[PDB]
């Protein structure tokens, strides 16, 4: 329930937010595999109920767990799940059993039907006597209101209920079967753990023709909000599975954007109210989040703020702490507006350039080289600790990650011109911010580090980046 069950060597999950199946399946050949990535996160993949001008929430409203989604059905997911596996990329699965779907969703994207306003779901025999009674949250200070009352008109289900906790271990297991490896439970916070725990405990092993050892159990991080001092608590969760780290996403944010000082990223983790690094699952942003309103609101740092969303994605992916996720967006100026169509439903599949960069409405932040060349720092420096620390006692920091990389930051409104102390075996590295190593050049700058372990960093304040970093995996 804590172990990831990450492939050799691998770092990294990417939240592939509203892709489908088949497109999933590529990337993981074409570029997830190829570059050290550990998994994929996949939207919701049971049928959801289908809402006007199709918005991303309509996914969180669930009318089936029958696998007919807008990203495909059953045999694309199960086999998008087998493909990724045999290039060493895990796949996890956002599950939403906190609810059913609202009034107005009497549809859902595979042809089944429901009616909300009695409380009855044809497609997974689901009835009214299989809720709680009908009511609002409106307190949010009232544990046992929090728990049991509709969130924005969800049918608030009762996990309670044999009945239900007999439903949703069989579709978890069904996900089991398919070759999955984990499961983000949404909404984690809006139902009691002694019921979680029944459910968990059930789970049947990892599917091991899919490359899973003997006795591997699922991976369950749990959708937390805690920004401390609140009536519900994450130390509720964390003796269940791992839990989504909330306060790393508000704090990387005020801390980038200038808010907070560099210096003081010296005591990273626990020291900053984060839980404990076994589990915690961290991010800079998350698809409620980047959208504002969520857990850090406007201090989350999200792809449209490129300089420093680059830096403070640098830092978590060479920091020791936690599991990190990297979010995989498409571009939107409103916050209810769904993914890129071809028409009005049909999801477009992501195109790409010479870059390997994305076009067609998605970002794919996962495709920058600024990100998914520091999980090749993380692939690189494994379990070494963090030496070599030096701060300028303001927005100036470097560390190092043992003698394997080494890592520098400038977010003053000045230069950084200092020759750091690098940890690293005296050569030539290229700098893995500003471009890779292609044969013995590279495509961006040089780093010398010299006999005594010192180089030469230099970091304009009106650079295009901000951040710069080395490892031995790229000398010469
Ligand atoms: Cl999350
Ligand atoms: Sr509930
Ligand atoms: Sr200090």
């Amino acid at each position: 329930q804590f172990d990831t069950n990450y492939a050799s060597g691998r770092s990294g999950m990417v939240h592939l937010f509203e892709w489908k199946w088949d497109d999933i399946a590529a990337e993981c050949e074409n570029f997830l595999g190829p570059n050290g990535y550990a998994g994929v996160q996949v939207s919701p993949v049971n049928e959801n109920a289908v809402k006007d001008s199709r918005p991303w929430w309509e996914r969180y409203q669930p009318i089936s767990y029958k696998l007919e989604t807008r990203s495909g059905n059953e045999e694309q997911f199960a086999s998008m799940v087998k493909r990724c596996n045999a290039v060493g990329v895990r796949t996890y699965v956002d599950v939403v059993f906190n609810h059913m779907a609202a009034d107005g969703g009497t549809y859902g994207t595979g042809g089944s039907t429901a009616s909300p306003s009695s409380k009855s779901y044809p497609g997974v025999p689901y009835s009214s006597l299989d809720f709680n009674p009908t009511c609002a949250i409106s307190n949010y200070n009232d544990a046992n209101e929090v728990r049991n009352c509709e969130l924005v008109g969800l049918r608030d289900l009762n996990q309670g209920n044999s009945y239900v906790q007999d439903k949703v271990v069989e579709f978890l297991d069904h996900l089991i079967d398919l070759g999955v490896a984990g499961f983000r439970v949404d909404a984690a916070k809006h139902m009691w753990p002694a019921d979680l725990a029944v459910i968990y405990g059930r789970l049947k092993n990892l599917n091991t023709d899919h490359g899973f050892a003997s006795g591997s159990k699922a991976y369950i991080v749990q959708e937390v909000i805690d920004m401390g001092g609140e009536a519900i608590s994450k130390s509720e969760y964390t003796g269940l599975g791992a839990i989504t780290e909330f306060r790393h996403s508000d704090s990387i944010g005020k801390v980038f954007r200038g808010k907070d000082q560099l210096q003081y990223l010296t005591n990273w983790g626990t020291a900053w109210g984060f839980a404990a690094s076994d589990r915690s699952l961290v991010f800079v942003d998350n698809h409620d989040n980047q959208r504002g309103h969520g857990a850090g609101g406007a201090d989350v740092l999200t792809y449209k703020v490129p300089k420093q969303y680059k830096m403070a994605s640098a830092f978590m992916l060479a920091h020791p702490f936690g599991t990190p996720r990297v979010m995989s967006s498409f571009s939107f100026t409103d916050t209810d507006q769904g993914p890129p169509t071809t028409d009005g439903h049909n999801i477009a599949s992501p195109i790409f350039n010479s870059d390997n960069s994305c076009s067609g409405g998605w970002v794919c932040e996962h495709r920058w080289r600024q990100i998914y060349n520091m999980v090749a720092f993380r692939n690189a420096v494994g379990s070494d600790e963090i030496q070599n620390w030096w701060d300028n006692g303001s927005n100036q920091i470097s560390f190092s990650r043992g003698s394997r990389g080494f890592v520098a930051f400038n977010n003053d409104n000045y230069d950084l011109n200092s020759s750091l102390q690098t940890g690293l075996p005296a050569g030539t590295y290229c700098d893995v911010i500003s471009g890779s190593k292609s044969g013995s050049s590279c495509t961006g700058k040089t780093v010398t580090v010299g006999s005594d372990g010192r180089a030469s960093i230099n970091i304009g304040s009106s650079e295009d980046d901000g951040v710069l970093a080395i490892h031995v995996n790229a000398k010469l």
